[PDB]
């Protein structure tokens, strides 16, 4: 089972932070991280990565943990993929 790992927009989470996230938990470089960041900001969400079930859960929960400790509302989610 492949799972989309999606990052969902909110008016409050700083852009730097989303970049932080993208570099820390997906190993994207600064350049790509900004693409996706703008994507979350303007399109309202962006598929960060596609992973297998177990790995995807670990990510979601990780991203959510990190966000809550840095006191931001960023919601990161799962939902199949199919593809």
């Amino acid at each position: 089972s492949m799972y989309k790992v999606i990052l969902v927009n909110d008016d409050y989470t700083p852009m730097e932070f989303v970049i932080d996230v993208l570099q820390k938990f997906f190993s994207y470089d600064v350049e790509r991280a900004t693409q996706l960041m703008l994507a979350v900001h303007y399109q309202g969400k962006a598929i960060c990565g596609v992973f297998t079930a177990e790995v995807a859960e670990t990510k979601v929960a990780m991203v959510n943990k990190y966000a809550r400790e840095n006191e931001h509302p960023l919601l990161c989610t799962l939902e199949k993929a199919g593809a």
